[PDB]
DNA sequence: TTTTTTTTTT
């Protein structure tokens, strides 16, 4: 017990929040205290009973409809633009089965439909069921759902099946994903949507009677949400026969889902392509007659028994050089500089995708190509086009990486796991694969997830060798040996294995499913129950769940908001404490993403502005939210995409940030627990501009994260979090080598590792807002020095009286917080429960430093 | 003194 800085108020301050918290106990409708307790008592069959007869809306079909639209396909699918398709589309593959799929469904509740990229099982397989249920005379009862693990491509196939069918977006065919809509005509309709879509869907119709049949697209890639997914219709199928569910896969081990399902009936599609051809390093230096220069015992088990196999096909210095382990991966990045330096002289003209782990390397493998000190690449500088692709660099948002090169010029894209699925360009017939990217790795033991650089998996150099594919035939250029192919897993860890639980246990009490082990250990991979047992107490702890782990009102409100229950309470006590904006800004960056780029050798020029946005605040969260501010007084100003440039900052990421927000503005009006859905309104916001308040409700959110700083010299710094771990500020973060901050305290979302161990996000926080926030207080003495602890870990001193008015301020601030979830209802300004707030205000104030 | 990548109703 080491003591710390000195929280103690005035006397004339104390007396002021006793009186008001006087006030506050003297004081003497609930819809939603019934619909809690009416889930609390109600069991899974009355559950799924009563569950049935709410939506009944698709029990109800219209014959007239029925009739009037399978005349008006059935007449016009022979007058001419529409079958120029129904011509050209039986094209791809998948129309050969139309007739064999419909009979299939028919006869089968569940199907698997295994294809290759270009088949257009999801363009198509939609419209033969519609088609045919519009056909048959059936069209009303006919509604067909189709999951897609990314928002981009339920926009892209929903508009480009659109066009196909002479319709606009929104009449028979539409996409739902997240905050941006074209619903499609509410009967014999196509919609594309998220994965996640559907999920929050199921919480008001958990036996998902509100479509005919379900398409789950790309479950090969084990979303979490596709995990998910086929885990709960094997409760929800067998209360439901009539609906049908077809999944959707790559040929990436097919069968776990076949098997899964009974022994599913399984159609296997043709893939549409000319090849791209492998090769393996020992064909690269084969022809490229590369050399090198500036762990080893498995190196060579691995690599000889098989240079003992090919030891005639290439002659005796290039098995030589499978020898060296830096030939195979990213270890010299000459290498790959010389291999895009070679395929541009040999080899028709096309596109160099180059997929290498992460950004650090895709800068020096960029500096080599666009610096070559090498009087070989001098000459090709300029006669190649050279784009970075990174999830944080904006060459992505552009049409420039999906362009054509200016004639004369060969476009090389230098590229992380980005381009394998999320980002697509079509004109690429070079891939050179690195083999090597990187992955969040944690230990649950040590409580340190770090961020390590990995093999890839059999499953992504196969869809990297699709890429170079599309136009015409292509090569793959990978660089490692087939010794090494062989010993890489078939699929990477399905990320249900590496995911907090927080949320999806939480969310399933909302299904009524209460024991996560029992459920979570049926899906195709069981997570850890250490996994689940860390989330349930981290659960506990926030009060979603109560010391039975039963479903708390407040965990149910949580529950039933898109983010962690984590930050959901933080956007709940936001409401409270009236800083919505600022605090839904700080939650909203924290589940999705930070606006800024970083694009290369600006790195030293995009820790200005972070640090100009940050207003010295050093909160890496409320410089966000200074930034949102100046993104729609640049929308009110005018100063548009000029604003977005300057200050490398991303104008999609902030439509959606901005999106959020209201969103989370939109639902606690809905629970009543604001007066107006606006999420500027200004009796959300009295507080918003109040500093010391708004980190007391950061830092209620991101406990019990803390850490502490020793140190003053930029500067280095000594700090620890309260796991006892010697830790330091990311780079990116804003408070990475400052000194003389006001508070020796900060609260992070993430801590993550390269090189030290480091907090992506931190917030300074003052120890007396985690007083009142937090937990683990108890007052007593220490030496014989008066103390008052957070946590139970740092202590502080305190004076006494201090302490009694603290220690009975959490008691009325937590036994409102029950009411307050129990009954919503918006704290009005001149209420008991307003008193409570102005002494809580009052006190967190005095840090304010003048 | 650093940055794998998705994604959430009415």
């Amino acid at each position: 017990i080491r003591l710390g800085c000195n929280v103690s108020a005035p006397s004339g301050v104390l007396e002021r929040v006793k009186e008001l918290m006087e006030d506050y106990s003297r004081a003497p409708d609930a819809k939603f205290q019934q619909q809690f307790r009416h889930l609390l008592s109600v069991n899974f069959e009355e559950f799924v009973a009563e569950t049935k007869e709410r939506n009944a809306d698709l029990d109800w079909v219209n014959p007239k409809l029925d009739e009037r639209l399978q005349l008006e396909l059935g007449q016009r699918q022979l007058e001419e633009n529409a079958k120029k398709r129904l011509e050209a589309r039986k094209k791809l593959p998948t129309m050969k089965y139309a007739d064999d799929i419909i009979q299939a469904v028919r006869e089968n509740q569940v199907i698997l439909i295994v294809g290759s990229t270009g088949c257009g099982k999801t363009t198509q397989v939609p419209q033969i069921l519609l088609d045919d249920a519009i056909s048959r005379g059936c069209a009303s009862s006919c509604r067909i759902i189709c999951t897609q693990p990314r928002r981009i491509s339920a926009i892209a196939i929903a508009e480009w099946v659109s066009y196909e069918r002479c319709e606009s977006l929104g009449n028979s065919v539409g996409y739902q994903i997240r905050l941006e809509s074209r619903k499609a005509r509410e009967r014999a309709s196509i919609t594309y949507c998220t994965t996640g879509v559907l999920l929050q869907q199921l919480q008001s119709d958990p036996l998902m009677h509100n479509l005919s049949v379900l398409i789950l697209d790309e479950i090969h890639e084990r979303s979490v949400e596709t995990d998910l997914l086929m885990g709960l219709l094997k409760v929800i199928l067998p209360h439901r026969p009539d609906l049908k569910v077809i999944l959707m896969s790559a040929t990436v081990r097919e069968q776990d889902f076949c098997d899964y399902f009974n022994n599913c009936p399984m159609f296997r599609i043709e893939g549409v392509m000319f090849p791209v051809k492998m090769l393996y390093l020992e064909d690269v230096l084969s022809k490229t007659n590369y050399e090198f220069q500036k762990r080893r015992m498995k190196h060579e088990a691995m690599i000889e028994p098989y240079l003992r196999r090919i030891r005639n096909s290439y002659d005796s210095r290039v098995l030589d050089k499978l020898r060296l382990p830096e030939s195979e991966g990213c270890e010299d990045i000459d290498f790959i500089a010389d291999l895009v330096y070679y395929i541009c002289e040999n080899e028709p003209e096309g596109a160099i995708l180059v997929f290498l782990p992460g950004y650090d390397k895709i800068s020096q493998l960029y500096n080599i190509l666009d610096k070559p000190k090498t009087s070989k690449g001098q000459r090709w500088r300029d006669h190649m086009a050279v784009f970075p692709l990174h999830s944080l660099m904006q060459s992505g948002e552009q049409q420039a990486v999906f362009r054509r090169p200016p004639a004369g010029q060969r476009k090389v894209i230098i590229s992380t796991i980005i381009a394998e699925t999320s980002v697509t360009i079509d004109d690429v017939v070079y891939v050179i694969n690195s083999g090597r990217t990187k992955a969040t790795n944690y230990d649950i033991e040590t409580n340190i997830q770090s961020l390590d650089e990995v093999w890839v998996t059999k499953a992504n150099t196969q869809q990297r060798r699709g890429r170079a594919g599309r136009v015409r035939p292509g090569i793959c250029y990978n660089l490692f040996s087939r010794a090494r192919e062989d010993r890489m897993d078939d699929i990477p860890t399905p990320e249900i294995l590496r995911s907090k639980l927080e949320s999806i246990i939480l969310s399933l009490k909302l299904l009524h499913i209460d024991d996560p082990y029992r459920f979570l250990q049926t899906l195709i991979n069981a997570p850890n129950p250490e996994a689940i047992k860390m989330g349930v107490e981290l659960l506990k702890r926030i009060e979603a769940l109560d010391q039975t782990g039963t479903l708390t009102p407040l965990g149910m409100h949580l529950a039933k908001l898109p983010i962690d229950p984590q930050m959901g309470k933080m956007i709940l006590m936001s409401a409270l404490f009236c800083c919505l904006d600022p605090i839904t800004s700080a939650a909203a960056a924290l589940s999705f993403k930070s606006p800024f780029y970083s694009p290369l050798g600006k790195e030293s020029r995009v820790d200005e502005i972070k640090r100009r946005m940050a207003r010295n605040m050093r909160s890496d969260h409320l410089m966000v939210h200074n930034t949102i501010i100046a993104y729609r007084d640049s929308r009110y100003s005018h100063a548009e995409r000029d604003f977005c440039y300057k200050n490398f900052l991303s104008s999609m990421t902030l439509q959606q940030l901005e999106r959020m927000k209201n969103q989370f503005s939109e639902l606690l009006y809905n629970y009543k627990f604001l007066a107006s859905s606006n999420c500027k309104d200004a009796a959300s916001n009295k507080n918003s501009e109040k500093i010391p308040l708004l980190r007391a409700i950061i830092g209620a959110g991101l406990y019990p994260n803390m850490a502490h700083l020793r140190k003053s010299r930029r500067a280095i710094h000594t700090m620890a979090t309260d796991d006892g771990r010697r830790v330091n500020f990311h780079p990116s973060s804003v408070n990475s080598g400052e000194s003389g901050f006001d508070s020796a305290y900060f609260v992070y979302f993430q801590r993550q590792k390269s090189t030290d161990l480091f907090l992506l996000d931190s917030t300074m926080v003052f120890p007396m807002a985690l007083i009142i926030f937090g937990d683990g207080v108890e007052a007593g003495v220490t030496q014989n020095t008066p103390y008052l602890c957070v946590a139970k870990t740092y202590y502080f001193k305190c004076n006494r009286e201090t302490a009694d008015v603290v220690i009975q301020l959490r008691s009325n601030l937590e036994k409102l917080l029950l009411k307050k979830a129990l009954y919503p209802a918006p704290i009005e300004e001149n209420g008991y429960e307003k008193q409570l707030i102005k002494a809580i205000e009052l006190l967190l104030s005095l840090d304010e430093r003048l």
